[PDB]
DNA sequence: GGTACCCGTGGA
DNA sequence: TCCACGGGTACC
C-alpha cells in the first residue's frame, strides 16, 4: 500500500567481467578450479592466475586476474568457497562440471540470489541492513513481468530499473507486483516515463548492475531483453513459474541476525553466505 | 601496507 | 551502448 517509487536507492551487484566471452571463460573457470582445487589458499592464487591468463592474454595484469578470481569466480558466480583453510570447487560448479548446463548455471543463480547479501564489500552490507532491504529479487522480477503480461502490458528496461530494482520499497518488501503494474499504467496514462540517473554520474553508474541482473536471467533462458522491452520465453513457462512463486518470501539468508560491529560475526557473515550461495 | 569489491573510463 | 580493465577505495 502507498508504493511511492520516488523513493530510490542505488542497490548494486558485482560488475561483470565474463559476458562477451562467457562461452570460453565459464569452463575455464569451472576446469581450472575442478583441477587445482582442493587446495591451499596460497598454491590456489598462483595456479589459478597462471591458468586463466592463457585465457584472457599475456597482457592481462595481475591485478585484473585476482579481480576474476574474487569477484566473478568466488563472489558472483559462487564457484568456490573455503573450508579450514582449503579452497574447494563449490556444489554450483560441481554441478556444471557434470552436466555442462549453462542456462541451469544461472537460473540457480537467480534462485539464490538476495539482498542484503555476503558479496558487497562490508560498508555496502551495513548500507543495505541499514535501509532494511529484503527481497528476492529475480522471484520478484519474474512476477512482475507475469503481472504486467497478465494486464496486457510490456515492460521496459527503464520500466524495471526505476520502479523496481531501484526502488527502496520494493527493495524493502512492502510492495506487491500487481501496486507496480498499477502504478505504471497509472503513470503511463499521465504521459510520465521514467528513468534512472544520478547527478553527475554517468549512465554506467545507474545501470549496469541492473543491466546485468537482467542479463543474468536472460542467460538463464527466462527472459529475452530487447532494444524497447524485457519479455518472458514461455517456453521456459515451467523454469519462470517456479522461480516467480518465491516473490513473497524472505530472503532465505538473513542478514539481520549478524552484529556488524562484532568482529566475530563480520567473518561469519561472508563464511555462512557464500556456504548459502554456492553450495546444496 | 594488502586485499578485494567498487566504479571511472573508453575500446569494441 | 555495452561491458570490463585496472586504478580507486575502504575494509582487512
Ligand atoms: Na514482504
Amino acid at each position: 500500500m502507498n508504493y511511492n517509487p520516488e523513493e530510490q536507492f542505488r542497490c548494486t551487484i558485482i560488475r561483470g567481467k565474463a559476458k562477451n566471452m562467457l562461452d570460453n571463460l565459464l569452463p575455464a573457470y569451472a576446469n581450472i578450479i575442478d583441477d587445482i582445487c582442493p587446495c591451499d589458499k596460497a598454491s590456489f592464487v598462483k595456479d589459478f592466475n597462471n591458468r586463466l591468463i592463457e585465457i584472457l592474454g599475456e597482457e592481462t595484469t595481475k591485478k585484473t586476474l585476482d579481480n576474476h578470481r574474487t569477484e566473478i569466480a568466488g563472489k558472483l558466480f559462487g564457484m568456490f568457497y573455503e573450508d579450514d583453510e582449503v579452497i574447494f570447487p563449490s556444489g554450483r560448479t560441481n554441478k556444471y562440471i557434470e552436466d555442462s548446463d549453462q542456462p541451469a548455471f544461472f537460473k540457480d543463480i537467480c534462485f539464490k540470489f538476495q539482498f542484503p547479501n555476503g558479496m558487497d564489500k562490508l560498508d555496502k552490507v551495513i548500507e543495505k541492513v541499514g535501509a532494511k532491504i529484503q527481497i528476492r529479487q529475480f522471484p520478484y522480477i519474474l512476477q512482475v513481468l507475469l503481472t504486467a503480461d497478465n494486464n496486457n502490458i510490456q515492460l521496459s528496461k527503464d520500466d524495471i530499473a526505476y520502479y523496481v530494482l531501484n526502488s527502496l520499497q520494493v527493495l524493502q518488501g512492502k510492495i506487491k507486483p500487481i501496486e507496480v503494474i498499477e502504478k505504471i499504467i497509472e503513470d503511463r496514462s499521465n504521459d510520465i516515463t521514467k528513468k534512472v540517473r544520478h547527478p553527475g554520474k554517468e549512465t554506467s553508474y545507474s545501470m549496469q548492475h541492473i543491466r546485468e541482473q537482467l542479463n543474468y536471467l536472460e542467460l538463464a533462458n527466462l527472459i529475452r531483453i530487447d532494444g524497447n522491452l524485457v519479455k518472458l520465453n514461455y517456453r521456459e513457462a515451467e523454469n519462470i513459474n517456479y522461480i516467480a512463486q518465491f516473490w513473497g518470501n524472505k530472503p532465505e539468508f538473513n542478514a539481520y541476525k549478524y552484529d556488524f560491529t562484532s568482529e566475530d560475526d563480520k567473518k561469519s557473515f561472508f563464511k555462512d553466505w557464500q556456504q548459502y550461495y554456492s553450495n546444496v
